[PDB]
Order: C-alpha cells, then structure tokens, then sequence
C-alpha cells in the first residue's frame, strides 16, 4: 500500500534505446505503452524491437503495451545540396512539385506533397517547421508556388509544411502506410494509430485494412488538423470513430494557433472521457530531456496540467528514441505524474449527473466508482474483466483509488496498460463468483497492494446463463 | 476590441536601457515594470523610474512600478577558477571564511555565515537551482563536510537552498534597509519582500518603508518552504501582504517542482478569496531569452496560470537582459489573449455562501453579478478614488473589462497591476448620476463603449463625509 501512478507513460523507440540495455532501464522506470514509429526503421527493426520488448515484459513481469503509429502523408520541403540558409524581409521563395535535391538558399524547394499547388490560393501562409520559418503564397502556376518570406529563420532538410488553418487535402493513408499496416498486423501491435484524418471514414477505412490483413486493434486517432476540432460534430465524428484520442500538439498547434491549443487540448481530452474513450497527450512534453538530465519547470507544469486535465496518458518521442536519457526522462516523468496526482481537483468526480445509462455494466461501474469514491476505508477498485472494458469504464471517472484489471488474456491486460489508474494483474482462477473474487484480493494482498483491513469495491460478472456480461458489485474486507 | 485582462510585470535591465526598448516593451503592454535591487546602483533605477514615468505620460498610459529587494545572499561565494566537477561519491566542503579560493578539491565559501548551524548530518544541498547537490556529512565549527551526489557544473555566485525548509537566514538585510530608502525616495507602487518567513517580516519591511515615508503597498514574495506547509502559515504571510508573488524559483527546489503547481493553484486562488492581488513569477518564457519564439510548454504554463486565475504574468531576463524584450513582451501579451476566451475562466460562482461586512464589498459583488448575468453588458466601471472597487470586482472571473475612475495617479498606478483592470483618469467636480453619465460617455468618447451597450457603474453617492462606494447603476450609453 504504497501511492501508485494513475498516469500512464507512452515512451517511442529508436536508437537510444536499442543502444547498451536502455529499452530495459525504460521500461523498469515505468512506461506501460512502448510507440513503434513507422516514420522511421525498416518493418525488422519494428519487428525485432516487438520481441525484445515482449521478452523483457516477461522477465520483469510487466504489462507493457505496444502501439504502432503510421507516418501519414510526408508534407514537407524534402533536400537542397545543405545550403540552409533563408532571411527575414520578403525575399521570394519557390516550392516546385518537380525539383530533386537542388539547394534552397534562393527561391527553390522541391515537395513531397505533390498535392499542394491545388491546395493553396494567393494569400495562404505556410508555417515551415512548426513555424520557425513562415511564408506568404503569392501565385501558383502549375506545380511552382511563388510565395515571400514574412517572417524568417533557418531551412533545414525535409522539415515540415503545415496551412495556417485548415486546407491540405492530402489523403491520410499513404501507400507506406497501408504497408505498415500490414507490419503492425504481423507484429499483432495492441493499438495503431493513424495520421492526419480528416473525419471518422478516414478511421474506418484504416480499421479496415487492419482488418484484412488480420488485426483487431485498437484505433487511436491522431487530432493533428484543424479540420477535427473546427466544431463539436468535427470532433465527435473523429472520437466516435477511434477507440483512443491522441492530442497531438505540434502540427495541430501550428495549424490553428498556439494560444487556441490549450482550449482545444482540455475540450478534447474532456470529451473523450465523456464518450469512454481513453486519451493520450503528445508531441514532446519533456522536450529539454533530449540533450539536460532534468526538465524546464515550464515541461513540468504542462506535463501536471495534462494529468489535472484529465489524460490517461502522456507521451515521449525523442526524449527515449534518440536522447541522452531516456530512463531518467521516464522517471522524471512519473515523479510529474505522482506530484500532480495529488491535487484535490483531479481526485474528486460529479459520477455523471444528469447522464442516463443504456448498459448495465456501465452502471455497475459508476456505482461502483461512487461507492468507491465516497465510503471510508476502500483502497482499491477491483475489476474482473477479461475485455478490459469495466476498467475503462471505470477509469473515465477521476480518483485517487487504484484499479486492479484482472483478466487471463496477455491481450486484455496490454491493452489496460494505457487506461488510467489502471493496474493490469495476471489472474487465471477456475473459480467464479466469490471465490475467484476472494482469490484476486488475496493475490493483490500477496503482492504489497491491499492491507489486512481494508475494503476493496470488485465489479464481476455473475449470472446462471452465457448472456450477458458485468453485472455485480461486492464490497469486501481484506483478508 | 476585446482587451486583455491578465496584466504583464516586465524587469528592467541592461536590455531595457539598450536603444529604445524600454518605450517598445511598455508599447507592446508591460502594465508593471520590475525595478530588481539584486543588480545595479540605486541611481540606475532611480534613472529608469524617471524614463518610464516619461515614456508613460508620452503614451497616455498608466505603468505601474514595483520595486523588489533581493533579499538574503544564500550563494557559494566566489572561486579563482572551478566551474566544473564530477562526483560519484566526491567530498565537497563549505567553509564560511573565504574571499576568492578555488573550487575543486572542496572548498568555497559561504555568504551566509549562517548555513553551518542550520544543516545537519543527512541534509542535502540544491546548488544552481539543484543543478548540483550535495549531502551534508559532518559539521565542526564553520565548515560543513558533505559528499556531492547529482553534479555538474558549479560557476560563480550560485545560489544554495535546502530540501524542504530550514534555513534561518534574516529576510530583510542591510541592503535591504538601504533599497528600501532608495524606494521610498523613487516612490514604488509596489515593493516586494524577498524570504519572508512569516507575516513578522512583511510588516517589519513596511515599516521600515513607513519611517521613510512610503506607503507602497507590499508584495510578498512566496519562496519558502515555511509559508506553505499550512493554511495558516500561507494565511499569515497573505494577510500580511497586499499582494502575492508566487516566486517558484527557489520554491520549486525548495518542495519539489511536482509539488509547485498544486502550490501555486491553492496561493492563487487564497489570494484571490482574501482580496488581495497575485503574480505568477519569474521566466515564464525562459526561451526567448535567445530566441525568437517560445516554447509551446512556456505557452502552456502562462495560459494555465491565466486560468489558474492569476493577476500577472511576469518577465525577468526576458525584458532585463534578452534580444527580445518587447517581442516577448507582445508573445506573452497573445497567449494570455487566447487563454482567456476558456469558459472556464470567464465565470463565477459569486461567492456563494460568503457573508461580507463591508457594503463597499458588497456593492462590486452585486456588481459583477449583474454584470455577468444581464444580457448586453459590455463594461463595469468603478468610479473610486483609492481603486478599492476594483480591486475587490476583479477577484471576480469575467471577460467583461473594468475601468477603473480616479483622479489621483497613484491609484491609476496601483489599479495596472489588478487583473481585468484599465485605468482611465476622470475628474468631475460633478456628482451622483452626472459625473457617472460623465464618465460612461468619456468611456465611449475613447473607444472603450458602444452607442447601445449597457454598463455597470460602481460609485460612492452619499450626503455625508462617512463612508465609500455604496451604489451601482445599470446604464444605457449614448
Ligand atoms: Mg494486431
């Protein structure tokens, strides 16, 4: 009975942590959700990491997640000979669809979105590299967009594009991703997770590809446009589409503006707890831990006001990828999460006033949340679910209690390593009813989680006949 | 045009000085600036105070001046040359007799002298924000023997704090005393106290500045573990003050960053509910500093202190020593813009379940209630010679903007710092429904009101020498 991290860590792969043993140190730190980044790495890279990282899972005796993320449509400048150089009045720029590897420094970039003289009319302004460079369109002729400085900077290789609002029309699954879908289906990833939608059939048609090629894994949208959280039904249409909203705060942030994000950050994480949908906040929280051993006080009061904000989850991309310290990022990282665990606002919940169940193992989990929540001496909430879906339920509803996610599925117990305040812990019983209940309090007791006399809320299905699903709550003692 | 209501404190410095910058950062919305007496001559801000007073009567803008003393000078001295170190295990040494004597091979002296007698075998030592620490071993007479653990680099004059409270350093120094003077004879709106361990410290300071003929009102810099491991230890440093600065520099290492933010929500909100005002503090943009544009976390942190409910939002570098004051300035000015169309920040409960005894606080309750629940409202004005209605209206969250009427420049001065606040000179000689049709009709002469808004006026109309505000009026401008 020690405070456990409700929070949970979403840590990337790459070279930083092939190298000596760091995936391993990662892991022991605290991430509960390993990202494989198809942007990088060939489909063995991908797939040797998935077994090392499930080898090691099973060494420290660790439910850890793997999520596997599709690249999206490159919308970037592409190559110049490595002239990076750009200045700040009106200079004129060229972007030309048809140029290979000719340097910039004057007016001339290639694309590798081929698309964007279509998308681009007089007067649009392209921010290059999350803004560090902008540009104003003056004219497009045929595949050359003639556009002048406004503000300036450096121009480095292949950095990004983004359209001051909304506009690109290019399409989210790029032929590499449809690929990689079928390497994330080969390696049996337990969410995958798709860029630049533009609405929910964007997510049905790469839940469909998942599909065929044999993987029922769960879809974790990532919010990246302006176009998904321009109105409530934008937004809805994306999260009802997804079993996992990712709030992705670099292309989204450059596209509307930096100070909108933060309304559109809290709005979207709110929402998708409201609709029972997990949520992860990304992009690079710990930015300064790529290249220092400790974070920006400005790193950790966001990474703190996205737990207060209420997200299951907070994600690492360089930091663990490709840093100099991707352990102690991690742990960093989960001392954020504990502190700001703490603060009265992000424990207390309403328990849905004013909403109307249609599923009764949903009200078993809100009442078993508010029972939980209001009667003195409970320490933990136990969850027999093989699905994982009480956990998530129950989950959506702030608290300082732990959840403990039984189940005797590997797949199960992965996939509620992403859900907050969950715990996923192996059980297997041959028992029902109150004794397999019994059992899994006195197994948590075995592990240090329970004491001898505290009281533990358990939600269980327990029926005469094979329909049907969660439908009981027991209120027992310890021991 | 919507305004921002969230206010800007700007640190002068070299940077300021620097060309015209001074005129830029106050042009772009600086609605404080920071004189810091941790650096230069009293004649330096002596200098500053009588440009800024100039650039501000150029403008036709109210900026008020905040005056803030160092405080005590926890710090590692001086060395000849040591600015770096490695330690897995290494011993490290504070001795407190010493001028200018190497780093390596465990040696600097202290400035406090103090420091020996309040760390005990186990304590550890945050050196440059804990940057470096140290844990104490031993201590005989004057030196301090510790081992050095988390390392790095050490260079000059680093500051020193402890895990957790402890030190028992003398807030007010003897520079102090003398910047206090210095002050008083420029005549800050605001003077901020640094290290006060309790409510005894703040009223020493305002004493010192009422011998000297100031009656500035005082900010307490919240830096220490002692002022927050209770409600009644934050009560008694808040009520003491007039306003509060959360200072999480030294606070952070002081209790943990991770414990800061729950800190620093509980100090915003009590200033707020015991009316007194209260600034977010220190490089909120660190970044731009050198760069031209901030951080998204640096964005994420100073809207979440906006929705925090805070006054301010302050700069230190970032205007006193950077290559982008007022850019950062101007940045700082947007985020806060954005951050304030949240829902969230714009509405109020109105105290429900609080009693006042006060009418004048009971007139800018009702105030804001009916201005934030009648339809077509587009301003309150406080007519208030002293700015005592606005302070009290806006602890109260709204998107709705508060001018703030008086005649004296003092309190134009004062009223920059308050959140939601503009300050608009109005001298009558009229009274009652008149000087208030006066005032609402130079509102909308200035921009401020439209034709058909309706306003809500806060004033004092009495018969009587005895009393303050004690009446609202709900008009149609024009
Ligand atoms: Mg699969």
């Amino acid at each position: 009975s020690r405070r456990l991290r409700r929070t949970k860590i979403v840590t990337t792969l790459g070279p930083a942590t092939d190298r000596d043993n760091n995936l391993e140190k990662v892991i022991a730190a605290g991430a509960n959700v390993v990202r494989m980044n198809f942007s990088h790495g060939s489909p063995e890279d991908h797939k040797m990491r998935a077994d090392k990282v499930r080898e090691i899972a099973a060494k420290l005796g660790r439910h850890v997640a793997i999520l596997g993320d599709l690249q999206g449509p490159k919308i970037r400048v592409s190559t110049f000979k490595e002239g990076k150089v750009f200045l700040n009045i009106g200079d004129k720029f060229l972007l030309d669809a048809n140029l290979g590897k000719g340097e910039g420094d004057k007016e001339k970039v290639g694309i590798d979105y081929k698309g964007l003289p279509a998308d681009v009319v007089p007067g649009d302004i392209l921010l290059l590299d999350d803004g560090r460079v902008q540009l104003k369109v003056l004219e497009v002729q045929g595949m050359k967009v003639f556009t002048e400085v406004t503000v300036g900077g450096p121009l480095s290789n292949n950095k990004g594009i983004n359209k001051l609002g909304g506009g690109l029309s290019a399409e989210a699954l790029t032929e590499k991703d449809k690929a990689d879908i079928k390497t994330a289906a080969l390696i049996g990833v337990d969410y995958l997770a798709v860029s630049f939608p533009r609405c929910g059939e964007d997510l049905n048609y790469a839940r469909r590809l998942a599909r065929d090629a044999g993987c029922d894994a769960k879809i974790v949208a990532k919010v990246e446009r302006a176009e998904a959280v321009c109105s409530q039904d934008a937004m809805d249409d994306i999260i009802l589409a997804s079993d996992v909203v990712m709030v992705a705060r670099g292309d989204l942030g450059v596209e509307i503006g930096d100070p909108e994000l933060v309304g559109i950050q809290k709005a979207l994480i709110r929402r998708a707890r409201q609709l029972n949908r997990a949520v992860i906040t990304a992009t690079q929280m710990m930015e300064s831990m790529i290249t220092n051993p400790m974070p920006t006080r400005a790193e950790v009061m966001d990474v703190a006001n996205a737990v207060l904000d209420g997200t299951d989850a907070v994600m690492l991309s360089a930091e663990t990828a490709a840093g100099q310290y991707p352990s102690e990022t991690v742990a960093a990282m989960a001392r954020v999460c504990l502190g700001a665990e703490k603060i009265p606002s992000i424990n207390v919940s309403k328990h849905r006033l004013d909403v109307q169940f249609d599923n009764v193992e949903e009200a078993i989990a809100m009442s078993a949340m508010y029972a939980a929540n209001h009667l003195k001496g409970v320490t933990a909430i136990i969850t027999m679910t093989e699905s994982g879906r009480t956990a998530l339920m129950t989950s959506r509803i702030s608290s300082g209690l732990p959840i403990f996610a039984m189940s005797r599925h590997e797949r199960t117990l992965n996939l509620t390593a992403l859900y907050r305040g969950v715990t996923p812990v192996h059980f297997d019983s041959a028992n029902d009813g109150v004794a397999a209940a019994s059992e899994a309090v006195n197994l948590l007791r075995d592990k240090g989680y329970l004491m001898s006399g505290d009281l533990v809320i358990v939600t269980q299905g327990d029926v005469m006949s094979t329909v049907g699903s969660t439908n009981t709550t027991r209120i027992l003692t310890v021991e």
